[PDB]
């Protein structure tokens, strides 16, 4: 996946395509939309091959992991979730949204401590009063 | 991977790691690189692997390479903010001080790790 690459890319310490900007900022954003487009008309595979696409480009990208992170929630892939959602908030340290996420997938895996932690971190942290509540209607069940 | 089939057994992958580190305490920098690339290749996923390797891209001034490495092994860890840190020394040395400060301060507000906030506050001191 997108973290294999990522890291076979850091090992290899070859040029990547991003090393030779051989797309520019403009076609990125298209493509983001594009990915976008797919995902909102329920063309859940293609917007998939469009985020990883933008990934193997640019995967220190925040959107682009955001993206991809979501599609693996909603087929219930929740450790491959959970880890983009972990790398979209080192990247994004103030947003805690990937965080709150990062929780409802450790939920499902079976790990309510962990869960709780990344819950705990958003009412601790987090400015988004909205998120807030929605992390302690978690922390309530857990 | 290489990790999933078990294509060397568990007690030879902690030899290799053991020795990539005995080259790494030694200044046998080109050799521990080799051994942890060679154990990265194997494990992808391990998140002592990856720090392994981050480490010497850092040791040897890759500091951009260093601190995306850095970015997986948080990710794939989410229990360990060291990577953090160490995210913020390279953000130092590429002259980008904010996204330091950044660094440093999730592992004041996040970090359990006693000695590690310490020595991310004494770089939080020093950030004008
Ligand atoms: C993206 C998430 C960010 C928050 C992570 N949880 C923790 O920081 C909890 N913890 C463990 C040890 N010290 C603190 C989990 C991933
Ligand atoms: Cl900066
Ligand atoms: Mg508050």
């Amino acid at each position: 996946g997108s973290i294999s690459t990522a890291v076979i890319d850091a090992i290899n310490s070859g040029a990547t395509l991003k090393d030779i900007n051989a797309i520019p900022d403009d076609m990125m954003d298209d493509i983001y939309s594009y990915a976008y487009d797919f995902y909102n008309k329920g063309r859940i595979e293609e917007a998939e091959v469009f985020f990883r696409f933008l990934c193997i480009y640019d995967f220190y990208n925040v959107d682009y992991i955001m993206g991809l992170a979501a599609i693996y929630q909603i087929k219930e892939q929740f450790q491959q979730a959970a880890d983009l959602y972990a790398v979209a908030f080192a990247l994004g340290k103030n947003d805690y949204t990937p965080v709150f996420h990062t929780g409802q997938c450790q939920l499902r895996l079976k790990a309510p401590l962990k869960a709780k932690e990344c819950f705990e971190l958003v009412i601790q942290h987090s400015n988004d009063e909205k998120l807030k509540i929605k992390a302690q209607s978690y922390l309530d069940a857990i």
